[PDB]
C-alpha cells in the first residue's frame, strides 16, 4: 500500500 498526499500552497 502506497499512500502519498502532498500540499504546495
Amino acid at each position: 500500500q502506497f499512500n502519498n498526499q502532498n500540499n504546495f500552497v
